[PDB]
């Protein structure tokens, strides 16, 4: 399963990307339960584009401090070395080569990583989830 960082909830917006039930997913709603008072998420699986759902952890870790926060994903970021049929050859920071990594169909990654491949391919980065030995690249950067 993938590693995680811990997002204060405060700084969760619409279309971040959170683990919900165990799942890397966009979220897509973000309300309050009103038993709980508490941040509730919906998200969209990365993967399977199932529908997640999971409320905030509240923690209080010192006097005062009361804590909602959820997981993220930690992002990878790969070099793309080819564009291929829907899949990408990227290269990890140590040069392990991802022949047939795919690219989320969300927010026209595919055809904006293909621009930005197109004018210098050295600079373009792919941001890379890792769920249960499963990559896919999922937002991509220019350097």
């Amino acid at each position: 399963a993938s590693q995680t960082v811990t997002i204060p909830c405060h700084h969760i917006r619409l279309g971040d990307i959170l683990i919900l039930q165990g799942r890397p997913c966009q979220v897509i709603r973000i309300s309050t339960s009103a038993a709980t008072g508490q941040h509730r998420y919906l998200g969209v699986d990365l993967f399977t584009k199932q529908l997640h759902e999971e409320s905030s952890f509240v923690s209080n870790p010192a006097p005062s401090v009361v804590v909602q926060t959820m997981l993220g994903p930690v992002f990878k970021q790969y070099r793309v070395l080819d564009m291929q049929d829907g899949s990408i050859v990227a290269m990890t920071e140590t040069g392990d080569v991802k022949q047939n990594l795919p690219v989320i169909d969300q927010s026209s990654l595919w055809n904006r990583l293909q621009k930005a491949f197109e004018s210098g391919r050295g600079s373009v980065r792919v941001l890379v989830v890792s769920d249960h030995g499963r990559e896919m690249a999922v937002d991509m950067k220019v350097v």
